């Protein structure tokens, strides 16, 4: 009967992954979306790695759920008018672009929020290099940690510098509204890719200042045995924490590169650890009793439990070892988790009928609200609803017609 | 002169770095923030991972600046009745622990948003389960996607279970907080661990579904002479989009673990990258001048690129090839982010005086809105609030001493 943003209007220039993300989840807390494109090509994840020839791409339809799509050229008399008025309208506008000013926006409307997502900070030395994804990975920290000490630095799968970037933008549009409230204003908000990067690497940054303390990380794979230099090093797969553990290979490992678990060593629950794997000398042992005492040889435990795992399935290992309160589970592949029916029941994975393709898989809003439940519906056809935006803003049938066959015509 | 979230009260019983996360966000927005502590011993942050015998450890104060703390046992007469009164003022109660009702709660105080976070939603198998971060990124489908093809799964340094799954009950702790303005009703948000992995991971749903069709990516690096399997596979340093990129070592890589930059073939920058290489013969070239003409010999291409970036120094390389607007960045290693000017500058890194330790750094708030500048300040000190709460509460001297006396006595 209500949402929370019902009544919102977002006039979205998006593109790509960054802001999309974020304007895709405006729409499902029930904003007014319009995805302003440009005229006869539209979004470039419209064409990029489609599975069907001429019609939208996935990458496209997993982040524009719920939006509206106009066509609009901003370089002509017409457009231009069309474009002030949508911002007298709108509360929020969100860009994107690589490296109708503020100044003259807060005039027509001192009640828009505008939104901006850039790879760098204003100030920064890099504020006109154009960022991918891997490229704010790299400047943001996440690459130097990640990976194995004797390896190149590592790119992470998750969208660090993508969609970690639009869920950031996302929570300064929602302040910045309920600041709103207070001050009858809009503001400016800022995002940058190499930030978002940052500020989910927060403990590699608690790690460093340790290791410029102190020489050495104790719970670190080099500890007691390797070598640490001036930076934090990669660190395989550490636990990241105060509990370690490692990925440990299940039956299938040679084959299947996703037949592992992870496995948690949690430092309250080492006599549950050692009964699970059939070492109660372990519990009262001064070598492994504590965690200071295991870590110097943490790897040979590792070992010992990689010894039961290799001989069965990865989801019989987490059904044994759960029963003993470790904290563990599978490596679950994008198959797995595609198929699984609890993310479906959760609306984690969501099926949504697309024109012209049938049926695909989305990732659905990731949390949940005992008030109100997100509607996940389709994305919109390039220029789907330009007469309807056009209709609302006061245009007659005619105005549209000659605005239509005058861009036909140039 | 006003802040976001100014007169909103939080009670506020997480711990370690999803649910701190989010609420140290809440604090920096104007929040007051009440951090209920188990007396005695507190977060187990405070704790862990010390650098500096017997006061809080940095793993605290880089996740709960501006909180306050109260000592509180909810196991006595009046702790319970303390509870009480906290609710009916709060406006928001966030936890996040390990697997007074809302029922009740809900009667006490309606406009009251309760935040939760689990490892795994309601209705999964694993429900039940105890999650740390790396748990999360193995159930989330990050690890099966992140590392190399023939290495095992691998875990992001970025805390993808931790902080994003604290900036995403974020996300929807303030979409209640605007959803309460039109219903006067508070809510129940949850948010799990494996959800926040899986958005991030919304990309790799992308390509299974494409690999399901077709049984090919033809950007990964399996194509088109390796082999795919059932499940995307691991893609080393691969762009993971629609730009192909990769991980080029620079001058200093056999010693120096981040002597590395990222680089990127962005399709519309082709000559440029080109011209910038000293290949001006491939911007013709039918084998170079696609896309898609490049894809089954990228790896030869990304060996040229690196031929000369092995002769220098990383930043060198980045200020050389972004003259040619080439999408690229070093990767930046924790120590060059830690003593980055612009970081400061920008207040992505920010320097905050704790009593007892003197100066840390925390990486500060990373959105940035022009109409305020939150002012980070020292973590609290163990139950350093708890006579100041009472006092607000009605408490009189008499009967705060009292509840100190019964509490050192029992
Ligand atoms: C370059 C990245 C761009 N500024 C965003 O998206
Ligand atoms: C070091 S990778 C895994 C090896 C085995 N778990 C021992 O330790
Ligand atoms: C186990 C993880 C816990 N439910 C949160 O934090
Ligand atoms: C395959 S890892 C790096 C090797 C080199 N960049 C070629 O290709």
């Amino acid at each position: 009967l209500s949402t929370p943003l019902q009544g919102i209007k977002v006039l979205d220039f998006t593109g790509v992954q960054s802001g999309p993300s974020c304007t895709q989840m405006l729409a499902w807390f029930g904003a007014d979306v319009i995805k302003i494109e440009r005229p006869g090509v539209g979004d470039v994840t419209r064409h990029q790695l489609r599975d069907i020839p001429d019609i939208d791409a996935l990458y496209f339809t997993m982040l524009n759920s719920n939006k509206r799509s106009i066509e609009l050229n901003t370089k002509t008399a017409e457009g231009k008018e069309v474009m002030e008025k949508l911002i007298r309208e709108a509360d929020i506008l969100v860009e994107n672009f690589h490296p109708f000013t503020w100044e003259h926006i807060q005039e027509i409307n001192p009640r828009l929020i505008f939104g901006s997502i850039k790879g760098f900070d204003e100030c920064s030395p890099y504020v006109n290099v154009k960022a991918y994804e891997n490229v704010a990975q790299a400047a943001g920290g996440a690459a130097s940690t990640t990976g194995f000490w004797d390896g190149p630095p590592l790119v992470s799968a998750a969208a660090l510098g993508d969609s970690n970037t639009g869920m950031h933008l996302l929570i300064g549009l929602l302040a910045a509204l309920l600041h709103r409230e207070k001050t009858g204003r809009g503001q400016r908000v800022t995002m940058s890719m190499q930030d978002a990067v940052l500020n989910l690497c927060r403990v590699k940054l608690r790690d460093q200042q340790r290791l410029d303390k102190l020489g050495y990380l104790e719970e670190y794979p080099q500890y007691p045995n390797g070598t640490f230099g001036d930076a934090v090093p990669r660190g395989g797969n550490a636990g990241g924490g105060g509990q370690p553990g490692w990925i440990l290979k299940c039956k299938g490992w040679e084959t299947d590169p996703n037949a592992y678990i992870y496995f948690t060593i949690q430092e309250q629950n080492w006599e549950n650890t050692c009964k699970a794997i059939g070492k109660p000398e372990w519990i009262t042992d001064p070598a492994y009793s504590t965690a200071h005492a295991r870590q110097p040889h943490i790897f040979d435990i590792f070992a010992e439990i990689e010894k039961y795992t290799v001989t069965i399935d990865k989801h019989e290992a987490v059904a044994y070892l759960t029963q003993f309160d470790i904290p563990c589970a599978p490596v679950l592949s994008m198959k797995e988790i595609s198929l699984d029916p609890s993310l479906r029941q959760s609306g984690s994975v969501v099926e949504v009928e697309q024109p012209l393709r049938g049926k695909y898989l989305t990732v659905g809003c990731p949390m949940k609200f005992s008030a109100f439940t997100p509607d996940i519906k389709a994305a919109p056809l390039l220029g789907e609803h330009t007469a309807a935006v056009l209709q609302e803003l006061g245009y007659s049938d005619d105005e549209i017609a000659a605005m239509k066959q005058n861009h036909a015509i140039e």
